């Protein structure tokens, strides 16, 4: 079957690639998505978060995944929820295939309006990160 | 602020700033979320597109202010949600205050589902912007 199953174990398809997800991801980013998934508990993102930096990364997403493997295929699913919106290419190499878009793990624990206005807010962020990009643009080091 | 009669008279509000939102405004980005608004017919983005580039992105608007006119308050409403995601700043000046949130028409017209995967989208060529502008950042002529 296609991980219908819910056991830890589940795990086995993310963990062979957890060199580049420690070296490539940024937990500080995706924890509170992870909170809406129902996984990720207010103490784990708190212990993670210990450093609200970029500095000890390599170990936030090691312990992270030990993390959110306690809820099972729950937190695995949760991960790739985060995972298909912050960081595509690292689900396109995680699995092998392309974004499937198993979204409804968090449709399911945080609502469809849940979402709606996690979506709806990113791109309210990225709306900004374009002025952001071009006002720094116009002005470089150069 | 807004209303709930069915009329030309509901896009009083927006009327005041008409000839501020076709100059600022193009049809190509909010035209397949008018999609899903219901307000919107496959004949009215064939013939705002029909220039495909911003040479008349003037008359463009000017012309699906008209059409959206047909359905008055369904064509209001619907204006603002759209120009309350991809124009913030639009919507801050034509209704005086901040994006009230009444994305409760696509959510009844489309969904949730159908919001969210508009939103799901929208994040994407935002991705695409953001990275279309951190790739100059990135490297210029100079
Ligand atoms: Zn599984
Ligand atoms: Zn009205």
């Amino acid at each position: 079957g296609s991980d219908y199953e819910n056991d830890d174990e589940c795990w086995s398809v993310l963990e062979g690639f957890r060199v580049t997800l420690t070296s490539v991801i940024d937990p500080s980013r995706i924890t509170p998505y992870l909170r809406q998934c129902k996984v990720l508990n207010p103490d784990d993102e708190e212990q993670v978060l210990s450093d609200p930096n970029l500095v000890i990364r390599k170990r936030k997403v090691g312990v992270l995944l030990d993390i959110l493997q306690r809820t099972g295929h729950k937190g695995y699913v949760a991960f790739l929820e985060s995972l298909e919106l912050y960081y595509p290419q690292l689900y396109k190499k995680v699995t092998g295939k392309e974004p499937a878009r198993v979204f409804s793990m968090i449709i399911d624990a945080s609502g469809e309006s849940g979402l709606t206005q996690l979506l709806m807010t990113e791109v309210m962020k990225l709306q900004k990160k374009v002025q952001d990009l071009t006002a720094l643009l116009s002005s470089k080091d150069d």
